C-alpha cells in the first residue's frame, strides 16, 4: 500500500542559488515534520512562504526562504511525507474598547509573569514612529520599565522621534506635551540624529546621560533588545540602524522567534514583514487605526491573533492605566 | 461706508437677485447711517433687515417672506471672521495639516478638558453658554456611552443632539448591557443578543417616551436617563434608515433642523463624536465664534465637515471610545 | 404528531400602537408564508427588521415595521407555520476594477434590455452629493439619458449640487469642468435653490429651460421617478424634497420594490436605509471609496451583492464609456 | 547681508552646533561676498561650502565628511519656495481642503494627462527633465499595470522607482494574468494562482535578471518588459518584507536612496502611485520645483507626505486602477 503521508519525502537539488526545483513544497507557518530514511525530522524554524531543505546525512532540516537557498540543496518536493502539526472576528472599530484592552492587559499580565517564572517567552512590540506622533511615547517606555517588553522592533524613525521627545521635547518639530509646534522645530529630528552620532550610538548616550527618559533609554537601562531596520524614507540613520534590509530581516526573525506574544503597533510595512516571519505559535495583536491594514494583518495571522482598529496614541495611554491597575 | 442696499422678496422663499448669502460669521448691516447687529449668524442663508425696528436677522430661505427687505450685495456689509494669529506662519514646518490621526492626543485631551471645566465653571455662574455634544451611535459601540453618561451626570453637558441610534443603542446598553448585541463591558456577544436593539425601542414605545420610561423605574441608567434626571435638553432627529423611531424623535428634518439651530446657537462649546450626519448639521447651523471640536476616527469625516463651511473646528482623529474614557478620567483629575 | 413547520401559525393583538407582543417574529429579506386557518399565506412586501401582521378573515399578511403596528393587528408570533422562501468575497480595493466594471456593464446592458422588452424590473440608483463633488454626474445624467436607469433616490445635496453645475458650471462654487474654486462661489448652491423655488419645483425649471442638463433634467425628460428625502443638513430644500423622514422612507420603500438591481453610489446612511428596505431577491451594487463603508453595506445584504471600494467620480466615468461601449 | 558663517565638521556625520538643516527649497549662501547657488535642493540634510571652488552642496548627514565647511545658523542665505499667488484666498469657501477624495475627477486628469503630453514633448527636444513614476504593487492589483506599461511605451516615462513588490507582480501577470492570483481581465481568482507570485520570482532568479529573461524571450510584457524595451532605467528598492527579491533588487536601503535620489532630482514632474513608503521616500528627496502628484485611495497617504515636508505635492485621492485607464485615454486623445 502506497500511503502518501508515511512515504519517504521526494528531494531535488537546487539547481541554483535561489532557484527552487520543480515541484517544490510551499511551507505553512506551522510546525513541520518531514520523514527521511524512514525517521520522521521535525523542520527547524517554522515559517511560511519558504521551502524546506533536508540534510538527510545530519537527520536535520529547517525552513529556507528562496534568497537563501543554495545550489545543490536539497528541496522538499512533491506530496509524500510531509506532517504539519498546527497549535492546538469581522474587522471594525465599533466594538466595545475599553473592554478589549482590559481583556489584552490581563493577557500581558500573564505572559510577564511566566516570562519571569521562566525567563523565555515574552512580549515584542514592532513599532513605527506614529507611536511617539500620536504622544504615545511616554506609554510605551513605561511598559518597557515595567518588565512587559522583551524586544522592540522598529526603524530609525521610531528611534529619532523618540529620542528628539527626550532632547528637544518634540516628534517632527510637534511639542509632545502641548501639541503646539515649536518655531524652528523642523530641525530638531536632524539635531537628535546628530547627538547620536556624537555620541556613538544609542547604548553611549544612554550610559554617558546624553539620552535619559524614553523608550530606547529604557531598553538599554532594561537590557531590551531591539533591532531598527533601516529604510529608503531614513534621514541620517542613526548608527544603531541596520541598513541592509535581508540582513534587518534576519535579525528581525531570531528576535521573534522565541516570544510568547508579538503586539503590532500601526506600521503596515513593518508589522507583514514581521508577521511573515513568525510561526503560527505566536500570539498576535494587530493595531492601527485604519481597518484595511488591520484586515491585512488578520490575512496573515498566527493561529491566535486579535485585531483592533483603533489610534495607538489614545490605545496606549489607556492600556498603560489598565497594565499600572494590574501591578496593585 | 455706503448704506446696504435692501430689496423686499417678491414671493416667500424667493430671493431678489444680487442677494447677499451669508458666511457662518457674525455680520454687520449699515442701515440709515448705523450698524445694525445681525443676529444669529449662520452660513448659507440671507439677511433680513427691519429698518424701522433697528434691528436684522439671518433667515434660512424657506423661512423669508413676501415683504421682507434682504440684503443685496456686498456693500454696507462688515463681517467679523475669527482673529487671525499675530504672526505669519514658519517658512518651513512639518505635521501642519489641519486633519491627521498623527498629533499628540495625551496634550490634546488635557487642554480640552481644561476648556471643558473652564466652560462649566462660567455656566454655573452665568446660567448661559455651557456646552453640547453631538453624537452618533458609536459612541455606545466603543464602550463610551457610561463616560459619556457620567458627564452628563457630573454637569458638563447642556444639551446632546443625535438621532435614534444613538438613544436607543445607549438604552440597548442600560436594559441589556448590549450595543448591537455585544456586551460592553466584555466585548463579546451575547446568545441572542440581536434582540436587544428591537426589545429595547419596544420598551421605550410601550413606556410612551424616554420620559416615561425613566419614570416607570424601567431605564435606569444611561445617557438619556442621566439628561431625564439633570433636565438636560435632547434633539434627536429622525433618519429614513429608522424602522422603529423611539416617540421622541422628530421625524420632520426641518423641525429638527430648527430645534437644533436654536440649541445649539447660544453654546460656548460643541463637542461632535463620530457622526457624520450631525457634525455637518450641526457645523451648518453654528457661528464661527464658538469653539467647535469634532472627534472621529476617519480623517475624511473631519474634511468633509471643514470643506462644508465649519472651518473654525478642530479635529481630533481618534478613537471615540477611548477618548472619552480617558476625557473623563481628566475631567475627574481636575475636579479633585 | 406536532410539526411546527406545518402548524397553524399562532398569532397575538398588539396591545397599543407600535408595541410588539412577547414572542413577535422578526422577518428576514425573504419571500415568507405564513399558514393561517390551514391555508398558506404568502406575505406581502418582504422587508427585514419586521413583524407580519395577518388579516385571517381576509386571508391576506402583510410585512409591517413597528411604527406601522397598529393597536388590534395580529402579529405573528411563536415557532408555528413560518415558511421562509430564499432566492435561488473579502472587501478590498486592491482588485482589478477596469474588469470589474466591464462586467458590471454588461449585467446592466442585460437588465435594461428586460426592461424594454417587458416594461418591469430595471434599476434604481441611490446617489449622494459625492457623484456631483467628484465630477461623476455627467456620467450618471448620461445613464439616465440611454436609458439604463429607472428611478433615483437621493437627498437635497445631490439635486442641489447637479443643478447648480448647470445652471453655474460649479458644486459648491468648485467648477466641475476645472477643478477650480469660483470666486464668490459661495453663494452659486444658495442661488441653484433659489432659481428652483423660483421655477416652482424641478419639473416646472425642466419644462420652462431654465434648466437644460444635468441629472434631474435627464429624470424629467424621461419620465424616470425619483425621491428626494430631506435632511436634517439640508439648505433650503428645493420644494420637491420629502422633509419628513418616514413619508421619505415609505415612498423609498415603493420606489424600489419592483426593481431588478440597485446601485448604491457612495452615501452611507441613504444606502443602508436603502438596503433596509429591499426584499433578498434584488441585486446590490455598492460603491464607496471606504472599505468600511462597503463592509456595512456587504452586511445587511440581499442574496445577490457586489461590494467595490473605488472612486464613484472616476467609477462612472470609466463605467459609461463601457456601456456607451456596448450600445455599440 | 553678512556672509554666510561655516565651520568645519569635527568628524564625519558630526555637524558643529547651529548647523542649519536645510528646507527642501532652492537655497543661496553668501560666500565671500558672492552668492552661490547650492546643489541638489533636498530637506534635512546640510550645506556643505567649498569656498575656493565657488560652490555650495546639499549633503545629507551620513556623507558629511572631517573638515567639510558646514553652514551654520540663518544669516547669509537666500530660500527661494513656489511663488505665492498673486492675491489672498477668499473670505469664505467651500472644498478648499488640501487632500479630499471629494474634487472633480476628469477635470484633474485632464489636466495631468496636458502637462505629462507638455513635458513628454520637451523631453523629446531637450533629452533633459521628464517624468518619473514612483508606485506601488496596488497598481497591479487593481488593473492599472497596462496602463502604465503602455506610458513607458509610448515614452512618457524616464524612470521608475518601486520596489520588488511592484516589479514581481507586474512580471507575475505578465507570465500568468494574475497578481496575488487574481485574473487581471476577469477580477477573479484562478485555481492555484496563490503559486504564481513565487513561479514568478524563481523564473527572474533562474533567468539571471529581469533584462535577461527579456532577452530570454521568458518575459514578453508589462512594464518590467517595457522598461527595458525602451532603455527606460528603474530603481527597485529592497524592504523587510521581501522573502524573495529579485536579483535587480537593492537590498541596502541606502544605496538605494541615492540612487533615488540622482534618479528623480533633474525630472520636470513626479507622480506617486499608491505607495506610502515611496510616497515619502521619494518626496524626502526631492527640490520643492518639481511637479509633485501624489495618487492614493487613503487620504490619510497624501497627508502624511505633505506633513512631513513635501508641501507642493497636488493629492489626487482616487482608485488608482481606474486613474490610469482613464489617463492613459485622455494621452491617447491628445496625441490624435
Ligand atoms: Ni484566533
Ligand atoms: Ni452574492
Amino acid at each position: 500500500a502506497n500511503i502518501p503521508e508515511i512515504e519517504n519525502a521526494n528531494l531535488k537539488p537546487a539547481l541554483k542559488d535561489s532557484v527552487l526545483p520543480d515541484g517544490f513544497y510551499s511551507t505553512t507557518n506551522h510546525p513541520t515534520h518531514v520523514k527521511v530514511n524512514d525517521e520522521w525530522i521535525e523542520v527547524a524554524n517554522p515559517k511560511m512562504d519558504a521551502v524546506i531543505v533536508v540534510y538527510p546525512e545530519e537527520k536535520r532540516a529547517e525552513t529556507k526562504v528562496i534568497r537563501k537557498v543554495k545550489k545543490g540543496d536539497f528541496v522538499l518536493i512533491g506530496h509524500n511525507g510531509i506532517r504539519v502539526m498546527p497549535p492546538e472576528s469581522e474587522v471594525s472599530s465599533e466594538k466595545p474598547k475599553e473592554a478589549i484592552i482590559k481583556r489584552i492587559a490581563k493577557e500581558m499580565h500573564e505572559i510577564r509573569e511566566e516570562y519571569k517564572k521562566t525567563g523565555t517567552g515574552g512580549i515584542a512590540i514592532v513599532g513605527g514612529p506614529a507611536i511617539i506622533h500620536t504622544g504615545g511615547g511616554p506609554a510605551l517606555a513605561k511598559m518597557v520599565e515595567l518588565g512587559y517588553i522583551q524586544a522592540i522592533l522598529a526603524g530609525n524613525a521610531l528611534a529619532t522621534h523618540d529620542i528628539e521627545s527626550a532632547l528637544y521635547g518634540t516628534s517632527l518639530g510637534v511639542n509632545i506635551k502641548t501639541a503646539k509646534p515649536v518655531t524652528g522645530g523642523h530641525k530638531h529630528h536632524i539635531y537628535a540624529i546628530n547627538a547620536i552620532n556624537d555620541a556613538g550610538n544609542i547604548k553611549n548616550a544612554v550610559e554617558s546621560g546624553v539620552l535619559k527618559e524614553g523608550i530606547m533609554y529604557q531598553c538599554i537601562k532594561n537590557n531590551i533588545p531591539y533591532v531598527l531596520a533601516g529604510s529608503i524614507r531614513d534621514d541620517g540613520p542613526i548608527p544603531d540602524v541596520i541598513t541592509d534590509s535581508m540582513v534587518a530581516q534576519d535579525k528581525m526573525r531570531t528576535t521573534v522567534m522565541d516570544k510568547k506574544m508579538v503586539i503590532m503597533l500601526s506600521t503596515l510595512l513593518h508589522s507583514v514583514a514581521t508577521g511573515n516571519l513568525m510561526p503560527s505559535y505566536i500570539k498576535t495583536v494587530c493595531v492601527d487605526i485604519q481597518p484595511s491594514t488591520v484586515t491585512k494583518l488578520m490575512d496573515r495571522g498566527t493561529s491566535q491573533a486579535i485585531g483592533v482598529v483603533t489610534d495607538v496614541g489614545v490605545f496606549l495611554v489607556l492600556l498603560l492605566k489598565e497594565l499600572e491597575r494590574l501591578e496593585l
